[PDB]
């Protein structure tokens, strides 16, 4: 390997990207590593692992009070639901304002952008959930909130399906140790497939994307030198990302045949709609 105008202009590429990602994800796996292992000294979360703890921690984590005459099990349903919600719709924001760092993702036709977020978002959002996460809980709320994996798993059905997918890629994800540098190539690679359904220019997206493979493939090769296959097995990490969004769709499908009072966000809706 050399390092000539070709992979130089790779690690520019790296570079570029990391600082686009810095600049629109403010909680980046490096500071949530850091809170989860203890490292920040004064200011910590507060842990929700059952429902006594999830009333008390109502103002640090937004949630509406729950008084002590209502259906316990509904209203937290709710409150989670509502809570998730609203994380997903400030993530598309972040996700969004990323891809347009993506040199090249401007000039393709606007129409083609649109899709690739469209089918690229919700698989983005659990990569980048995995680094908030271990094998305990996910850190919520700009990490002043930790919830715990068994808290989220005894919600009241369908609820408590919702998450369990998500931590078990998680806990396999997080065992390949990619930084927020290898992060912020791998999902631009997510973004720009050109296997996309209604793509009008597939070629251009192809050539973009063969430029980001190259570029994560160096990037893995210099900053984890003697994990062997990083670059296949990651690649191999996005089949469980898809499963994890088919799944999702039908419990949300679920959701809104059998509830009241809970339609989803209509940016949501939008990205849902005409979706495979
Ligand atoms: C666990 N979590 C971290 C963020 O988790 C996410 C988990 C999933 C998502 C994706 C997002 N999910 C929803 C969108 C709208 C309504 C509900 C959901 C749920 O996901 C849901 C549904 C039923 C029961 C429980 C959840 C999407 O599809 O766009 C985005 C974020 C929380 C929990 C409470 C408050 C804040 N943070
Ligand atoms: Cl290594």
């Amino acid at each position: 390997m050399q390092l000539n105008p070709e992979s130089a202009d790779l690690r520019a590429l790296a570079k570029h990207l990391y600082d686009s990602y810095i600049k629109s994800f403010p909680l980046t796996k490096a500071k949530a590593r850091a809170i989860l292992t203890g490292k920040t000294t004064d200011k910590s979360p507060f842990v929700i692992y059952d429902m006594n703890s999830l009333m008390m921690g109502e103002d640090k984590m937004k949630f509406k009070h729950i008084t002590p005459l209502q259906e316990q099990s509904k209203e937290v349903a709710i409150r989670i639901f509502q809570g998730c919600q609203f994380r997903s719709v400030e993530a598309v924001q972040e996700i969004t304002e990323y891809a347009k760092s993506i040199p090249g993702f401007v000039n393709l036709d606007l129409n083609d952008q649109v899709t690739l977020l469209k089918y690229g978002v919700h698989e983005i959002i659990y990569t980048m959930l995995a680094s908030l996460m271990n094998k305990d809980g996910v850190l919520i709320s700009e990490g002043q909130g930790f919830m715990t994996r068994e808290f989220l798993k005894s919600l009241r059905k369908p609820f408590g399906d919702f998450m369990e997918p998500k931590f078990e890629f998680a806990v396999k994800f997080n065992a390949l140790e990619l930084d927020d540098s290898d992060l912020a190539i791998f999902i631009a690679v997510i973004i720009l497939s050109g296997d996309r359904p209604g793509l009008l220019n597939v070629k251009p997206i192809e050539d973009i994307q063969d430029n980001l493979l190259q570029a994560l493939e160096l990037q893995l090769k210099l900053n984890h030198p003697e994990s062997s296959q990083l670059f296949a097995k990651l690649l191999q990490k996005m089949t469980d990302l898809r499963q994890i969004v088919t799944e999702h769709v039908q419990l949300l499908q679920v959701i809104k045949k059998t509830e009241t009072d809970m339609s989803l966000h209509p940016l949501l809706q939008e990205i849902y709609k005409d979706l495979y």
